[PDB]
């Protein structure tokens, strides 16, 4: 038998719920090599040119699948069929689903407090991409204080979601600080308590 990758599946419909979508499709021929699994890909209005995997290796017996959707986003999906020869061209993309705003569901990862020079303290974190913003006017709220009884938190709003640090200067060398980096948007601060990270001014811990 002469084999080839499968034909593009036909996306037949979609159901858009508040926090999930059910995508439906019909395979269109396996060109003589049984379909092994499907991949459901998705793109958003934030990064429309990027197609990322919503789910890989979806069973060959499924003709529909439920995928989770994050708050404040528009999503369109497409399906690719795979057989031993390889991947089929993608199906046409689905109609879009729009999700409503909510508070952020996480705070930034990799929070570090460390000086780069003797008398400063640099607080850094990994920026959260737009799909994690969850509502308009997303910003980071950075707080810090010396680990001294009665010391008050000093705070700073960072409205640039791509910014990954703040530099605090005129600090004593090698002293301890308690630090927090919280995600906040129009709906409120995130629903997960941020970890109080221990940091040190100067270059040593
Ligand atoms: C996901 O990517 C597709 C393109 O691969 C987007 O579809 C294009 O959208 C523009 C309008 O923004 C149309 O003018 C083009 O004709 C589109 N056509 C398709 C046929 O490719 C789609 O809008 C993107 N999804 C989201 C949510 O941005
Ligand atoms: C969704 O698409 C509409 C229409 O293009 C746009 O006005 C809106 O900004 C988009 N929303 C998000 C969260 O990307
Ligand atoms: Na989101």
């Amino acid at each position: 038998i002469v084999q080839d990758v499968p034909n593009a599946p036909k996306l037949t419909g979609i159901t858009c719920q508040a926090d999930k979508a059910e995508i439906h499709w019909e395979q269109q021929g396996d060109n003589r090599s049984p379909i092994l699994h499907y991949t459901i890909q998705f793109n958003t209005s934030f990064t429309p040119a990027s197609w990322d995997a919503a789910y890989e290796k979806v069973p060959n017996t499924d003709s529909s699948f439920v995928v989770q959707m994050s708050p404040w986003a528009n999503y369109t999906f497409r399906v690719i069929a795979f057989n031993k020869i390889g991947a089929s061209p993608p199906s046409a993309h689905s109609d879009s689903c729009t999700t409503q705003p909510d508070v952020p569901f996480k705070n930034p990862d990799n929070v570090v407090g460390q000086g780069t020079e003797p008398n400063n303290l640099v607080i850094s974190w990994t920026p959260m991409p737009e799909i994690e913003h969850n509502a308009p006017n997303f910003h980071y709220y950075v707080s810090w204080k010396r680990d001294i009884p009665a010391a008050a938190w000093e705070n700073n709003n960072i409205f640039d979601w791509r910014q990954n640090n703040i530099v605090i200067a005129d600090q004593p060398t090698f002293v301890k600080y308690l630090i927090k980096v919280v995600a906040i948007n129009d709906r409120g601060e995130s629903n997960v308590a941020a970890e109080e990270v221990v940091g040190y001014s100067g270059e040593d811990r």
